[PDB]
């Protein structure tokens, strides 16, 4: 199914983005990263890719905390959001 934006995805569906990347890595980094790249365009997030790969400081390294980064960041930045569902 196609979406109009990341705001079409709910918080949960997007929180599955990361959970999905965690499982659907494929094999080589390429199959993992190619998922990351599309999601990171949807978020327009800077370090979104790195969110998955390298934990920050006071952030929760969890699929939820990775979402929370993107969530808190975009909300402060005037980006799109998620759908509430």
């Amino acid at each position: 199914e196609l979406k109009h934006s990341i705001s079409d995805y709910t918080e949960a569906e997007f929180l599955e983005f990361v959970k999905k990347i965690c499982r659907a890595e494929g094999a080589t980094e390429e199959d993992d990263n190619k998922l990351v790249r599309e999601f990171e365009r949807l978020t327009e997030h800077p370090d979104g890719s790195d969110l998955i790969y390298y934990p920050r400081d006071d952030r929760e390294d969890s699929p939820e905390g990775i979402v929370k980064e993107i969530k808190e960041w975009r909300a402060a930045n005037g980006k799109s959001g998620f759908k509430q569902g």
